């Protein structure tokens, strides 16, 4: 068992002289009365790996029959108070609240949806939505169906069960019918199958769609992206564009996403936080070398520019290093 919510370029790793214990009375003394720690909240928690976050929850429930998501809760405001939650939390039910987030009320943020069904593997996925039944009662593709319609809510609905091709195998014949699908089923034809393209891209694992796309460029002689551009539109062209730049290179369609939350007039920490914590033990360093190549400036950088006070050191801590 290797975690499937942990990969091999994250920011954060297992701290190795950690004791549960003594993290547990130390962030316990550090919100006890009047005022906090946060230091002492920020040197923890940032060096430590989510599954030790994890035994320290547990640890401090049994020494103070105190959940500590509340204790922080109670203490903490703000940006830092919704970072330092998201720290304790474990990574599925992050992603499966990030997502009922992402659907709540009167608005629907569906590039929050986009990224993290793209994003997430089928295994990752499945832990998800366990996650979201236990916490909503409900499952995610309810709330989906729900909240999208159209070729977008069939999309997002076929990522939500988790059931892209896993194997490591590839079939190149395969590959070649699939690109003449896709080739038949837009280019070829007045208006689109969307349902093919639903399917082709959603179902397919990545090793076997990039040969598709190298198939599709020979049938068609053009790129997919220039297929989806010219054939789709709204979200559901979004979508498709998504899941084509996470085949090709996830840490940079991640790296543009924080780009342009810490752009313009106004961060939005919430996908800033999202991505920095669920990256952190995956990717991020790979995130990092992305956003560097495309804006000449490191993440660290960004981070230090647009955001101030103990919400900025935590992202700092996260982020781990400059480039
Ligand atoms: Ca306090
Ligand atoms: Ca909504
Ligand atoms: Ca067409
Ligand atoms: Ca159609
Ligand atoms: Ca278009």
């Amino acid at each position: 068992s290797a975690s499937i919510w942990v990969g091999h370029r994250g920011t954060v790793r297992d701290y190795p002289d950690f004791s549960p214990s003594v993290d547990a009375e130390a962030i316990q003394k550090a919100i006890r009365g009047i005022g906090t720690d946060e230091k002492m909240l920020i040197s923890i928690l940032t060096e430590r790996s989510n599954a030790q976050r994890q035994l320290i929850v547990k640890e401090y429930q049994a020494a103070y029959g105190k959940e500590l998501k509340d204790d922080l809760k109670g203490d903490l405001s703000g940006h830092f108070e919704h970072l330092m939650v998201a720290l304790v939390t474990p990574p599925a039910v992050f992603d499966a609240k990030q997502l009922k987030k992402s659907m709540k009320g009167a608005g629907t943020n569906e590039d929050a949806l986009i990224e993290i069904l793209t994003t997430r593997t089928s295994r990752q996925m499945k832990d998800i939505s366990q996650a979201y039944y236990t916490v909503y009662k409900k499952s995610l593709g309810d709330d989906i169906s729900s909240e999208t319609s159209g070729d977008f809510r069939k999309a997002l609905l076929t990522l939500a069960d988790g059931r892209r091709d896993e194997s490591l195998k590839v079939d190149e014949h395969l590959a070649k019918q699939d690109a003449q699908i896709l080739y038949k089923a837009g280019e070829n034809r007045w208006g689109t199958d969307e349902d093919k393209f639903t399917e082709i891209l959603c179902l397919r694992s990545f090793p076997q769609l990039k040969l598709t796309f190298d198939e599709y460029r020979n049938i068609s002689q053009k790129d997919i992206v220039d297929s989806i551009k010219g054939e789709l539109s709204g979200h559901f062209e979004d979508l498709l564009l998504a899941i084509v730049n996470c085949v090709r290179n996830t840490p940079a369609f991640l790296a543009e996403r924080l780009h342009r939350a810490l752009k313009g007039i106004g961060t939005d920490e919430f996908t800033l936080n999202r991505i920095m914590v669920s990256r952190s033990e995956i990717d991020l360093l790979d995130i990092r070398t992305e956003f560097k190549k495309h804006y000449g400036y490191s993440l660290y950088s960004a981070i230090k520019s647009d955001t101030s006070g103990d919400y900025e050191i935590t992202l700092l801590k996260i982020c781990g290093g400059d480039d």
